[PDB]
C-alpha cells in the first residue's frame, strides 16, 4: 500500500494536521478517565449533631473544638470519628481528666441525621452527594471498576463495528457519544444512573482509544509510524496535566464533568471532515471510494498525482493484499494459529502488566501525597521524557529490548514503595510517580510492539484484545484497593509482584 502513500504524501500537511487532532481528543480523553480523583474525592466528614450544626442552639463561651469533642467519639485513627456520634452531649468530657470509660459504647450511635462535609477544598463531589461513606464506603471503587468494566465492552464491541462500517465512522459516532453520556453523567439525578451513564460513556471511550491509533497508522508512512504514535501516546501524558489544570479551575464536580465533557461535541465537527481508511476501503470492496479519500488527501498535500491516481492503478498496486486478505475471522482465530497463540500469549501477560500496575495506582492518588492536583500534574511530567526515551530505546536497540527493560525497571519503583520508611512521605511520592512513569514507558513500547506482530485484518482485533485484557487488570485494580482493609501494605505489594515477571517473560517475544 505505501507505494500509494508516496503519490498521495506519506508525511505531509495532512499528517501533521491529523496528529494534532486527535492528539488534541486523547488530551481531553485522558481528563475523562483521570477525573475519578477529583469528581469523587473524599472530603473529611462527620455526623451531624445537634450543638454544632442547630442554628437555633443557645450561645455559649465554648469554641466549636470543645463542642466537638463533647459531640463525637474519637475514632481508631485518633481524629473525631467520621461513622458515629454520642447519643447525648458529653458535658463530663470537657475536662482533660476523663476516662476512655467515662462514655459507654452504648452511648454511641450511628449518622442517624446525615454526615456533614469539609467544603475548603473541594464545593461539592459525588461523595458529598450521595453519602458514598461508612457502610456504603465500597460504592467508589465499584464506580470505578464499573468504568473499567465499560472501557472492557467496548473494546469488545469496537473491533467489529470498526471492520464493518469503518474507522472514521466508528470514530465520529464515539466522539459524539462520549460528548453526551458525559454531560447526562453530570446532571445525572441518582447514584445508579450515574454509574450507567459513567458506563455508556467508557463504552465510547474505548471506541476514540483504537480507533485515533488505528486510523493514525493506516495513513502515514512507515518510516515515521513509530514517531506519529509515540505523539498520539504523549496526547494522554499532557491529558494529566490538563486535569489537574481544570481541576484546580473548577472545583465543582457537576461543572467539571460538564466541562472536560462539551469538548468533544466540537471534536465531533473535526472528525466528520476526516477521510476514512484508505486501505480499509481498499480492502472491504470499495476502491471507488477510497479512490476519492486518496486524492483528497493529495489535494491536501499539494500532489500534482491527483490527475494520476486512477482506479485501474489503485487496484493495481495493492494486487498482493486485496488477492489475499479476503477472509474475515473470529476473535478465537488469534489462539488457534500456533505462531499468534504465543504471541498473544506473551503480548497479553503484558498488556495485563501494564493495565493493572498503571490503573491500580493511578487513580488514588490522595493516598500517595499531600497536594492532589500537583501529584496529578507531576504524572505526566515524568511521563513524557519516559515515552521520549521509550522511544529512542525502541529505535536504537528494538522493540524486545525496550519492553522488559521498561517493566522491569517499573516494577522496581513499585516495589520500592513497600520498602523506603513509611514517614518519608516525599521519597516514596517520587518512587510511585517513577514507577508510573516507566509502566507508560512500557505502555508506549507494547502499543508500537504489538500492533507490528499482528496481520493487516485481525490488528484492530489483537489491539482490542490488548485493550480487554489491560482492563480485566485495571477492573481488578480497584479490587486490589479494597483489599486495603489489611493495610496499605497488600495493595503496593501487589501491584509490585506482577510487573517484574512479565518483564521477565517479555524476552521471550519476537523482534518486529
Ligand atoms: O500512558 C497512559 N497514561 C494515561 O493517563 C492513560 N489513560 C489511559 O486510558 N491510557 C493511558 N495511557
Amino acid at each position: 500500500f505505501s507505494e500509494l502513500l508516496d503519490l498521495v504524501g506519506g508525511l505531509g500537511r495532512f499528517q501533521v494536521l491529523q496528529t494534532m487532532a486527535l492528539m488534541v481528543s486523547i488530551m481531553w480523553l485522558c481528563t475523562q478517565s483521570m477525573l475519578e480523583n477529583f469528581s469523587a474525592a473524599v472530603p473529611s466528614h462527620r455526623c451531624w449533631a445537634p450543638l454544632l450544626d442547630n442554628s437555633t442552639a443557645v450561645s455559649t463561651s465554648l469554641s466549636p473544638e470543645a463542642l466537638l469533642a463533647i459531640s463525637i467519639p474519637p475514632g481508631p485513627n485518633q481524629r473525631p470519628h467520621q461513622c458515629r456520634r454520642f447519643r447525648q452531649p458529653q458535658w463530663q468530657l470537657l475536662d482533660p481528666n476523663a476516662t476512655a470509660t467515662s462514655w459507654s459504647e452504648a452511648d454511641t450511635e450511628p449518622c442517624v441525621d446525615g454526615w456533614v462535609y469539609d467544603r475548603s477544598i473541594f464545593t461539592s463531589t459525588i461523595v458529598a452527594k450521595w453519602n458514598l461513606v461508612c457502610d456504603s464506603h465500597a460504592l467508589k471503587p465499584m464506580a470505578q471498576s464499573i468504568y473499567l468494566a465499560g472501557i472492557l465492552v467496548g473494546a469488545a464491541a469496537c473491533g467489529p463495528a470498526s471492520d464493518r462500517f469503518g474507522r472514521r465512522l466508528v470514530l465520529t459516532w464515539s466522539y459524539l457519544q462520549m460528548a453526551v453520556m458525559g454531560t447526562a453523567a453530570a446532571f445525572a439525578p441518582a447514584f445508579p444512573v450515574y454509574c450507567l451513564f459513567r458506563f455508556l460513556l467508557a463504552f465510547a471511550v474505548a471506541g476514540v482509544m483504537m480507533n485515533t491509533g488505528t486510523l493514525l497508522m493506516e495513513w502515514t508512512a512507515a518510516r515515521a509510524r513509530p514517531l506519529v504514535m509515540t505523539l498520539n501516546s504523549l496526547g494522554f501524558s499532557f491529558g494529566h496535566g490538563l486535569t489537574a489544570a481544570v481541576a484546580y479551575g473548577v472545583r465543582d464536580w457537576t461543572l467539571l464533568q460538564l466541562v472536560v465533557s462539551v469538548p468533544f461535541f466540537l471534536c465531533f465537527l473535526y472528525s466528520w471532515w476526516l477521510p476514512e481508511s484508505a486501505r480499509w476501503l481498499i480492502i472491504k470492496g470499495k476502491p471507488d471510494q477510497a479512490l476519492q479519500e486518496l486524492r483528497k488527501v493529495a489535494r491536501i498535500n499539494g500532489h500534482k498525482e491527483a490527475k494520476n491516481l486512477t482506479i485501474e492503478v489503485l487496484m493495481s498496486s495493492v494486487k498482493e493484499e486485496v488477492a489475499s486478505a479476503k477472509e474475515p475471522r473470529s476473535v478465537l482465530d488469534l489462539f488457534c494459529v500456533p505462531g499468534l497463540r504465543f504471541r498473544t500469549c506473551i503480548s497479553t501477560l503484558c498488556w495485563f502488566a501494564f493495565g493493572f500496575t498503571f490503573f491500580g495506582l493511578a487513580l488514588d492518588l490522595q493516598a500517595l501525597g499531600s497536594n492532589i492536583f500537583l501529584l496529578q500534574m507531576f504524572i505526566g511530567v515524568v511521563d513524557i521524557p519516559a515515552k521520549m526515551g521509550a522511544l529512542l530505546l525502541l529505535s536504537h536497540l528494538g522493540r524486545r529490548p525496550t519492553l522488559a527493560a521498561s517493566l522491569l525497571l517499573a516494577g522496581l519503583c513499585i516495589l520500592a514503595n513497600t520498602l523506603v520508611p513509611h514517614e518519608m512521605g516525599a521519597l516514596r511520592s517520587a518512587l510511585a510517580v517513577l514507577g508510573l512513569g516507566g509502566v507508560g514507558a512500557a505502555f508506549t513500547c507494547i502499543t508500537i510492539y504489538s500492533s507490528e506482530l499482528f496481520p493487516t485484518v485481525l490488528r484492530m482485533t489483537a489491539v482490542g484484545l490488548g485493550q480487554m485484557a489491560a482492563r480485566g487488570g485495571a477492573i481488578l485494580g480497584p479490587l486490589v484497593r479494597l483489599l486495603g482493609v489489611h493495610g496499605p501494605w497488600l495493595p503496593l505489594l501487589v501491584y509490585g509482584t506482577v510487573p517484574v515477571l512479565s518483564g521477565l517473560a517479555a524476552l521471550l517475544l519476537p523482534e518486529t
